[PDB]
């Protein structure tokens, strides 16, 4: 399946670069996968003081069966990196909600490694209930900041990401768990550690 809307202005896609940090005011490589359920304008802006990649998502308030249907898919296609030594990838995620007070968003990370079936999903998928925002501290420009992290010796379906795997593409998946979530979202400082 292919997802496709009519595109508007969004930030040029630069090139695959990690740590993604989007300071060249591109996406460095990140682009909605072709089944995201999301295929709105993905743009630089500031988060926190720092350029980040941004889209805004309104969930439907009818919750598709599937529950990545209509989750914003994002994806570092064509980096062809390994972890080496690092045992996490981590990044800042931001969101500024217009609505946002129950249910959760589960975030899961997935890679491509072509010596496992172009699929290697880590099993530690993390959830963010939303009741939980009212008491978290935002930044001075207004947003809530998660510093996300996987362990990247947790991997599901028996799947071995070695040092030396290569990972052609990294996903990012932002998916509501029968959420109220409207506004915007931000990734920044993406990489291993
Ligand atoms: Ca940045």
């Amino acid at each position: 399946r292919a997802v496709v809307e009519a595109p508007v202005e969004h930030a040029p896609i630069g090139k695959a670069t990690l740590p993604s940090t989007f300071e060249d005011s591109t996406r460095q490589g990140w682009a909605w996968d072709a089944t995201s359920g999301v295929q709105s304008a993905l743009t630089i802006k500031d988060a926190n003081e720092s350029k980040a990649i941004s889209w805004e998502v309104k969930y439907p308030e009818v919750k598709p069966v599937d529950g990545w249907a209509s989750a914003p898919r994002i994806m570092l296609g064509n980096v062809n990196t390994t972890r080496g030594n690092n045992k996490y990838l981590t990044f800042d995620f931001y969101l500024k909600p217009t609505q946002a007070s129950k249910g959760s968003l589960t975030i899961s990370l997935a890679f491509a490694p072509p010596s496992l079936g172009f699929w290697a999903q880590a099993t530690g998928d993390v959830n963010i209930p939303l009741s939980s925002l009212s008491k978290m501290k935002k930044t001075t420009d207004g947003l809530y900041h998660f510093q996300v992290k996987y362990d990247l010796d947790k991997i599901n379906d028996g799947k071995v990401l070695t040092a030396n795997t290569v990972l052609r593409d990294i996903t990012i998946v932002v998916a509501d768990g029968n959420s109220d979530f409207a506004g915007t979202m931000y990734l920044d400082n993406i990489r291993f550690e």
